[PDB]
């Protein structure tokens, strides 16, 4: 008597990107000719706002409801600032091949040409697509479907603004969903990383290189407690002689130091006089995907080798 | 004749001493007369604002002469975007500054610096280049200092703006396409002719879960400045606000940045009302430069952020 | 005191419809006065009004709307009571009618082209804020003297750079090598002025035309021939624009049709079909008349060479224009 | 042991005898080539293709060819890469190279972009990942590139699907495409001497039937239509097309515009105009003239669209 379609629930993060989450739901009454349609809200906060606690507590629930038959995908909506750092530690902690999709919107729900409508019903159609199975997180905007490992908000303000300049997307929609790539990066039901029995994660800070910059800011890190620290350095992750000195008073301190690059774009390569001193080489994560990355890792060793494996698989 | 080209170099050699740099390119001698000077010589994130002070004054008083058409600058590409914008808003002249550098070692398979260099002594020397302000040349490209940034670590074509384009672009002659609109190079109201040190300005960067207490450090450190370089539209997480708010009743300026890449940082009237001020479209490290000189000249923030939508 | 904007609606998706709210790329046809009431909030900004110039999806623009255009908008901005102009247009061929309109527009009073990517029926129909952005910009009094103007997705971009580079996405006008004009931000921010003579800096008039010189397309590709040459003049073509693979490329076959046709007395101008770049002068080409596209792609080339075959046969005139606008 | 690296030259040397041009090479690959072909790349055409693909298919079939580079002019090499990626029945890597600049340049790319072909050609990894385009430090699925400048050194690129890698000193696979190819084919020309003809044909304002009509009359077998956005066409562009069809001739429908997809429209799909899906013009004659060989059967080539 019922049409079947996919089990899909939402996850709310924050206020609501499309018109609470019961309503956000009745604002895009489309969906309901693709999936049925649940929802729940986590938590209710700004982007700038999602911390470690609220990672643990989403994951956790995330693990738990793709572990049951009821649940065939799930739809995260979340603030588009801090979404690429949700997106990929969710990447790296759920257990599942299970898709999870998560969205944003770059105007307000009640802007002209609001962008959340749009973005939420295909966030719900890929989440419900068999295809999207195994893909990893998935973070859907603008008719894009991109990989967490891959995707960064690079504009401020424009609806456009989530993209990979070298990775492109997984897929893209165009009334039906096109999946173009599979990313070679281990995700999801294959890391080596879990948080089912973690109630916090290692302090990781970011330090960024400028010319004129200096040693005291990673002085500051270490002596507030950072496990790690992540340098958005210049270029191919390049310190001064300042930063340098910092980095290096760090790793002596036992900190844990990965250098990624300000850039936006491309590989920071290991070099041998940086790799020496293990200050490490982030591949091409960003400073703010690295450190979920490094906190995941200090959650299984403190070995420098080790971790500069995780960042050329993770 | 030919136009006379000044190479002022600030690190190793690009292509192929200053001398070496020259004789590597003998091209270049059936577009200009080439001499050059080395200014100092480090790696580009060990150029600091004692060096810039230093290249400045002596790029002002040679484009002052008659026997100076046009001036390149060889850098390290890592900091390069940052010395261009500062030269941007110092050099007093509408003759052309050109800024160049290349992402492969001069001795390696298809090393770009030799091209590259051609290129910025063309530029240099090419009448219409008058008046567009610093410009950044790297393959085959012609980027405004404004709106140029290193968009990857090691490519080639790493020099970009998505949103803005170039100046121009090079395929044997130059087509010049864009005249940038934010004010520049001769119409500044900036000089650094005498000072020996510029106002200290940090950089603070945004992510979950982060802190005040970076902010907190950077104040103790004697910043007269901070950008913050705030994930999306220049947003602050509450402890980042916090911290940020401590700056501001310290007398430190504050500028919101963007970590994203691209777009502008736009006012907002809950961080305006609290003088936490906009980037507009720099990026954190352009921004920083344009504080430091806005802090030469005042510590009002309606007037530095006046600054920040005309330069 | 606010500007007095007017809306020629000549068709597209913009004023498009589907019953289905989530079809993107299926639709039916909405009036001039139904885009204005669906954005009330124009009120603030200026005082808008429109007319229905044509009713067409855009690959049916065609020369004889091109000049009824042209020649309205240049009747309007010459009156006081007109300071600025949007025309709503299909966005297909919108690159087209905008750099043909840069060519001929005899005033610095700015001219917007606005579409959609979404028909105004869809969830997150992108029309109303491009409409909304178009008639800002239109109305800004530095948007003077910049040229015609295409305004989606919160960009600004000059009709002599931008292109459609997607099919179907909100953010295909772009343009790699020159960026945009401005963007939107809640305010416009002018970021550049083109270095290209445009509007009433211009050689062109339709004033007194009735009909444009015929200029056809020819696309390159391996194992391609001099047949497709040879039907374009039979069709009558006065010019045709070789869509050249690379730096405006042609194989010995293409080559062959080309100079055929200029030895005919057609002119023909090698673009690329690469999309972005310049087509350089090429010494044994340029002997034989077959001219340099400089960084304009085939479609926009051809409006260029329709209007530069209104003045001249002379195919070093016309590479001075080619290098100019 | 190194890897038996092949290459192919199809004319002009692009660096610098390409061993002693790029000396580097011999640390990473054992190197040997012929001249398949001497021919500017516009003049590339479908007996070369024909040629070029059984070679290669030889080639692979052996056990001391570990891989194989195609040095080609980069005006038509999108055209080559997607029709031996639509015809090599190997997974064993092919990678296709060119330079934007002469060997004889100030800062040439092409011993650059050679040495990185054969680094890729070699490398493990790059099994099985379909016919790779390398220039400029990328690593290119023949797929989902073309080339998208006149001059400039980084004109290979997706901007929709990127790179299936790049090179930073080590490579790093970043994708795998999703489409069929090269092994799994159901294309086998080794035998075939000649390929159905397909034309193309570009859309614009106040275009007409004419270029249509004398198409099929020259004797397309399949013709592409270049068109304005979502693979539209004026009324004149459709009679056109409707004729040709009408006459037996398969019409796809492809986009100038350079990127996205084309989609099926019901009021085209019903009268058989077909769509190109992320197929350019050029890309998507080469899939339509192998899709001809096997059937004319306009719902079968449309799947075949969608997969490959
Ligand atoms: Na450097
Ligand atoms: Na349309």
């Amino acid at each position: 008597e019922k049409k079947d379609l996919p089990n899909i629930r939402i996850l709310a993060t924050g206020g609501t990107i499309a018109g609470g989450v019961e309503s956000l739901i009745e604002a895009v009454p489309e969906m309901k000719d693709i999936a049925n349609v649940s929802g729940e809200q986590i938590v209710n906060v700004g982007s700038t706002n999602i911390d470690n606690k609220i990672l643990l507590k989403l994951a956790k629930r995330i693990n738990h409801l793709l572990a049951s038959d009821d649940v065939d995908g799930i739809v995260v909506t979340h603030g588009t600032d801090t979404l690429e750092e949700t997106a990929y530690f969710l990447n790296l902690t759920v257990k599942s091949d299970k898709p999870v999709v998560i969205v944003g919107s770059m105007r307000p729900s009640t802007a002209i040409s609001a962008d959340g409508p749009s973005n939420l019903y295909n966030a719900v159609k890929v989440a419900g697509a068999p295809e999207a199975k195994g893909k990893g997180t998935l973070v859907v905007l603008n008719d894009r479907i991109a990989s967490a490992r891959y995707v960064t908000k690079t504009n401020t303000t424009t609806t456009d603004t989530f993209k990979s300049e070298e990775m492109g997307f997984v897929g893209t929609i165009a009334d039906d969903i096109y999946f173009n790539n599979e990313i070679t990066r281990k995700h999801t039901k294959d890391t080596d990383f879990s948080v089912s029995n973690l109630d916090e994660l290692p302090q990781v800070d970011i330090i960024y290189g400028y010319q004129n910059d200096g040693s005291y800011l990673f002085d500051a890190a270490v002596k507030a407690g950072a496990k790690g620290i992540v340098f958005a350095g210049s270029g191919n992750g390049s310190l001064s002689d300042a930063a340098e000195k910092g980095a290096d008073s760090a790793v002596k301190k036992g900190v844990t130091v990965v250098r990624s690059t300000r850039t936006g774009n491309g590989v920071v390569t290991p070099n041998q006089d940086y790799a020496e001193k293990d200050l490490l080489a982030s591949n091409s994560l960003n400073p703010q995907k690295a450190r979920m990355l490094l906190m995941l890792a200090l959650t299984k060793t403190n070995d420098p080798q080790k971790i500069q494996a995780y960042f050329n698989e993770y």
